[PDB]
């Protein structure tokens, strides 16, 4: 699992009240909490002027490789409520999120070897509240978590979705996190847009048995001071495995497990009033390493 952090800059009326700042970065590696002066490392840091594209090369860019040689990825967004999750994940009408950048980064790597293989690809869009598990793109009573014959977790009902174009992704994205269960969106929502990836030889008949690759992209419930959230920690502390515990980590079996390229991108809010979130998130994010 790797391990980045990004802090986000401090909104116009936390400015006015200039409090004193919690986190400092040092450098591409090291932050400063605080007294306490605690040094943290993490494979990545990004600041308050870190760009979307800059957190996408730093995060899914790379892991699109494993994805495109058939390996389960996951991202996890994970911090306290207002620190920058969703930003990251979704982001702003100006600045588009890791799941929008991935998706055309993908549909480009897609294109770019198709003397090699024979690829097509779909998507859902989830939400785990209350360990209940909703479609996000069509309405629907909660759903189950099955398992096929090869041991991917499936789950059943869950609409599958085919955005070609640049408008049909953002379209999709903005119309799942608008059905997220509401308070503005609950802070218990756990948000989980997958991308389903079937890749073939040049040569192979067009019906050969292929294992569908899975990339899990979720903005996940606020860790402010829930079974699902907890249990990821369970699963995470174990790793370094009690799935079953919760929907979400049912859901994630075949996602986290060893083999599977993960991710965690930590957000932080860098203001004296988030002390204990900040604290907390960053104890949490040096634990999964
Ligand atoms: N790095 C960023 N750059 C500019 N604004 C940000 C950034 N990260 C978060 N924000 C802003 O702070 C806010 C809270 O962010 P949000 O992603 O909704 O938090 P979370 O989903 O973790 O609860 C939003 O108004 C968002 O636009
Ligand atoms: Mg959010």
């Amino acid at each position: 699992m790797k391990v980045v952090v990004r802090v986000r800059p401090e909104n116009t009326k936390e400015k006015a009240a200039g409090f004193h700042k919690v986190v400092h970065v040092v450098d591409k590696h090291i932050l400063v909490f605080d007294n306490k002066d605690l040094k943290f490392v993490f494979d990545a840091v990004f600041d308050e002027t870190s760009t979307q594209s800059e957190v996408f090369e730093h995060t899914t860019k790379p892991i699109l490789r494993s994805f495109l040689n058939g390996y389960n990825c996951t991202v996890l967004a994970y911090g306290a409520t207002g620190a920058g999750k969703t930003h990251t994940m979704l982001g702003s009408a100006d600045e588009p999120g890791v799941m929008y950048l991935t998706m055309l980064h993908l549909y480009k790597c897609m294109d770019e070897i198709k003397e090699e293989k024979i690829c097509s690809t779909a998507v859902s869009y989830l939400e785990v509240y209350n360990e209940q598990i909703r479609d996000l793109l069509v309405n629907s009573g909660p759903l189950a978590v099955r398992e096929d014959t090869q041991k991917g977790v499936v789950v059943h009902g869950l609409t599958l979705h085919q955005p070609k174009s640049s408008e049909e992704i953002l379209h999709l994205l903005d119309n799942g996190n608008k059905n997220r269960t509401q308070h503005a969106t609950s802070s218990r929502s756990h948000a989980v847009f997958q991308i389903y990836l079937r890749q073939q030889d040049k040569t192979a008949s067009i019906n050969q048995n292929v294992r569908i690759a899975k990339m899990s992209l979720i903005d996940l419930a606020g860790s402010e001071r829930n079974r699902s959230l907890l249990a990821l920690g369970n699963v995470i502390n174990a790793l370094a495995i009690p799935y079953r515990n919760s929907k979400l980590t049912r859901l994630l079996k075949d996602s986290l497990g060893g083999n599977c390229q993960t991710i965690m991108i930590a957000a932080v809010s860098p203001s004296s009033v988030f002390y204990d979130d900040t604290y907390n998130t960053l104890k949490y994010a040096n634990r999964a390493k």
